[PDB]
């Protein structure tokens, strides 16, 4: 077709990459994977209800926490209905569905939808108004719930654009090397492995040849395994050292189709930087001109009870109850295969057990499916993602364990699959194949709901723009999403690209030139672009809900740092919206908003487990989605100074810090004096919450610049991108923080102890999700975190969280390191101050 063409181009430039693209390609699995995705795409399509998908109602099924019933009046939540001008306030209670919210008005001030004032959100369908994301975030900032009513949206507008044997020969498996040549440059040799999961299977080397342009060997390296022995997920991982590795690639054996890998393979290998989820990848490096390459060929087959003592009993029980972390002897993994029938009857166990498994044997493999079909404890376990997780990463290749974990997260609601969407997405680099339960989960959940098809989009985008070992794969798995969208969303995301591109250039431009000239320049291609290049609004990436219009570009300015940033604000869009507090978002180049990213999902999931407990520390985890490299967007936060700016007050040239001044500044900036005393308390709140996670997340110790607080007491943490993408104190905690928790120095307060008090109920609620916290932060690395690996920097989390102590043991801990704090006082910072002021 033509207008079928016309298709194949916008994706084409949503995506960002072009998925027909058959060049850095050896095989046919994209295009079989993109074929495959069809039937689960159209299968969510022909599922969704087009009314609930049109309107996105966005909804819990978890209790409504203490702190918020606490908030109420009494059984009694007021609702503010709007209409043309005028308004209406009833007495309504938490448990009242939203169609009854009408039969409290059809048959009181005497068919119609009810949309958030000012925002794309709706309450609709059978759900407690309890149960609304919004309704929860107006009791806790305490805002009134001011609601315009009117027509639903239309569900066509939602329409989706029409289309229609190995286990015998006991060869051992070899290997030809041809030779190695590189475009342009000693002693040098092709290594190749056999592996799964990181278990190295077997090993060869080939003899070092000197170092040229071209280098032939013809070799056969034969390998120890036995074609049989082979299992699906095996990549034959090859690497060239020469001692240091310069360039690796790798290529499944088994292919997408349960077949041997045959014939003859020329790769273009990656090289090296300066472990990390790259030296991972099937595919081959694009860039022909410069790659280093490795040729081969393929040999010239496809792949189809007893009792327990009371000591052993506890080396079981112990192994099984360690953490993520802690490795296995050899003797710790011949107990767990002995004893797997025992050891399945507890899902913690599982992770550890299905490390155990020597891949690498037939027989085993089989009884490891066996026991699969034995699985009953697990499908029946109360679902738990740490431990799901686990089974999700580097360490586990085989399709069918991988699958195990993928059905327990099929039951997650979709309030926790936006917790834990993007480390899931992450998690795809961790799939031997392109095709996996995880993409189709991932897959089928953002064809469900708009809010995580929002953020699914950006979040493959955003690795789709800079990660050159998993584009391809990405690449298909988005053009999957968008195909069955709908065009009302697709062309949406159409609007959100055209402008995020419209200024990027303006970002990185600006960025150029470097003072009074350039503000100017700002204003001139700001206004530029406010005629027929950009469109009318467009929604929020960071937060769907949000209509942006027009520049309001008085207010837009640079600013002053090595990096440029461009500071933006935008008038509303929408009409409804009851106040003028435009949208301020910051658009920077030179950092890793990525590693933002990773920790500010984390920051959101700390969050909603001192929420399983009434507890509310208080955090603000900004917006802020990365769109390319080293270059994203950031929400603004109104009314926030910099801790650094605010010592700067009484000093600039020096940074002299006086402890006196914050509290100075709260006073100052507090209106009447109930509000003061919040102010100070949200400070205690915010900032009991940042030490402690900062601190688990191995980022505790900043320096003030990195510091912000609001005018109204929330103090909260930035540019987590600076110190993870360079790297003593275990966090700041400084004189100035003290002397308004009502402490000038070695004393204490009803404050400071409010405070220690609050640190501690969270530290030790973050340690009854150790195994949790570690798997993130391991993956987080692992994904986000270039060279900075090592496994020691792993193992720091351990520490941290206070792995092996009781619970007291541990408050004894933490309260050693805020010690530490009221030791250094000043000294750390004004070290800061020296290194990245001057130093
Ligand atoms: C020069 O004046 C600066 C202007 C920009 C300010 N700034 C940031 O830099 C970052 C941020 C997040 C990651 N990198 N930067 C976040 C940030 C947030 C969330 N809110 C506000 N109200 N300002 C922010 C900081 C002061």
């Amino acid at each position: 077709s033509e207008e079928s063409q016309a298709f194949q181009r916008q994706l084409t430039a949503l995506i960002g990459y072009d998925v027909t693209d058959v060049s850095n390609v050896h095989d046919d699995e994209l295009e079989f994977t993109r074929r495959g995705l069809v039937t689960p795409r159209m299968a969510e399509v022909a599922s969704r209800d087009p009314k609930l998908y049109a309107m996105h109602p966005w909804v819990t099924s978890k209790p409504l926490p203490e702190y918020l019933w606490k908030k109420i009046a009494n059984n009694c939540i007021f609702i503010v209905i709007h209409r043309s001008t005028t308004s209406q306030t009833i007495k309504v209670s938490p448990d009242d569905t939203p169609g009854a919210i009408l039969q409290s008005f059809f048959t009181k001030m005497a068919d119609f939808v009810l949309r958030v004032c000012g925002r794309d959100e709706y309450l609709v369908g059978e759900t407690p108004i309890k149960n609304f994301q919004w309704v929860r975030h107006c009791l806790k900032n305490g805002e009134e719930i001011h609601v315009v009513l009117d027509t639903p949206p239309d569900p066509a507008l939602d329409e989706v654009r029409k289309e229609e044997s190995l286990w015998d020969c006991d060869r051992k498996f070899r290997v030809k090397i041809r030779g190695i040549d590189i475009p342009v440059l000693l002693t040098v040799f092709v290594e190749a492995n056999i592996q799964h999961g990181q278990q190295v299977l077997c090993q060869r080397r080939t003899s070092p040849k000197p170092f040229t342009e071209e280098v032939l060997w013809n070799v056969w390296l034969e390998f120890s395994i036995k074609i049989k022995d082979l299992p699906k997920g095996a990549l034959l991982n090859l690497q060239i050292y020469c001692v240091q590795l310069l360039y690796y690639v790798n290529l499944l054996l088994i292919d997408h189709r349960f077949l041997l890998r045959r014939g003859e393979y020329v790769l273009h290998m990656w090289q090296i930087s300066g472990f990390n989820a790259d030296k991972l990848t099937s595919a081959t490096n694009p860039d022909k001109e410069n790659s280093m390459s490795i040729s081969i060929l393929l040999d010239n087959i496809a792949l189809p009870r007893a009792e327990m003592p009371n000591q052993l009993r506890k080396q079981l029980e112990a192994i099984i109850a360690t953490d993520p972390l802690n490795p296995l002897t050899a003797e710790d993994k011949e107990l767990l295969w002995h004893f797997r029938y025992e050891s399945l009857k507890h899902p913690k166990a599982y992770p550890k057990l299905f490390s155990s498994v020597k891949w690498g044997q037939q027989e085993i493999v089989a009884k490891t499916y066996q026991l699969l079909a034995r699985r009953e404890v697990w499908d029946q376990s109360a679902l738990d993602v740490g431990l799901t997780m686990q089974l999700l990463d580097c360490n586990f290749s085989d399709e069918n364990v991988r699958a195990i974990a993928v059905q327990k997260l099929e039951s997650l609601e979709d309030d926790d699959v936006l917790h834990y969407l993007l480390q899931l997405v992450q998690a795809v680099k961790f799939e031997p194949y392109h095709d996996s339960a995880l993409a189709r989960f991932l897959l089928k959940r953002g064809l469900r709901n708009k809010r995580i098809g929002h953020f699914l989009f950006w979040f493959l985008r955003s690795e789709i723009a800079q990660s050159r070992h998993y584009q391809q794969r990405f690449a298909v798995i988005l053009e999957a999403y968008l195909r069955g969208c709908g065009t009302a969303m697709l062309h949406d995301f159409t609007q959100q690209v055209q402008v995020i591109e419209m200024l990027q250039k303006v970002t990185l431009d600006i960025k150029s030139l470097s003072s009074s000239q350039v503000i100017s320049q700002l204003k001139q291609k700001l206004e530029n672009l406010q005629n027929s290049q950009l469109p009318e609004s467009f929604r929020v990436p960071y937060d769907p809900g949000l209509k942006a219009g027009a520049l309001a570009i008085e207010k837009c300015k640079v600013m002053a740092s090595k990096k440029k940033p461009l500071w933006l604000e935008f008038k509303c869009a929408d009409p409804t919206a009851l106040s003028n507090e435009t949208i301020g978002i910051i658009f920077k180049h030179g950092d890793d908003l990525r590693q933002d990213m990773l920790i500010l999902q984390i920051l959101r999931i700390m969050e909603s487990i001192w929420e399983t407990e009434s507890l509310d520390l208080c955090l603000l985890p900004y917006g802020c989605i990365s769109t390319g490299d080293k270059i994203g967007m950031i929400e603004i936060v109104k009314d926030a100074t910099t801790i650094a700016k605010i010592q700067q007050s009484t000093v600039g040239n020096t940074g002299a810090f006086k402890d006196e001044v914050l509290n100075h500044w709260l006073k100052e900036k507090s209106p009447t004096e109930e509000k003061f005393q919040a102010a100070v308390e949200r400070f205690v709140y915010s900032c009991a919450g940042y030490c402690v996670a900062t601190f688990v997340l191995g980022i505790g110790d900043r320096h003030n610049d990195n510091i912000m607080i609001t005018e109204t007491g929330n103090l909260f943490h930035i540019d987590f991108g600076h110190i993870l993408g360079n790297y003593r104190v275990p966090f700041v905690l400084t004189p100035d923080f003290l002397f308004v928790m009502g402490t000038s120095g070695k004393k204490t307060s009803p404050h400071f102890q409010k405070f220690q008090d609050i640190c501690v109920k969270a530290y030790l609620a973050l340690r009854h999700h150790t195994n949790l916290l570690i798997i993130l932060f391991s993956m987080m690395l692992m994904t986000g975190m270039p060279q900075l690996t090592s496994k020691e920097d792993i193992e720091y989390i351990r520490d941290a969280l206070t792995v092996g102590k009781n619970e007291e043991d541990a408050k004894k801990y933490f309260l050693d390191q805020i010690e530490v704090c009221r030791d250094k006082g000043w000294t750390v910072q004004f070290n800061w101050f020296l290194h990245l002021v001057l130093g």
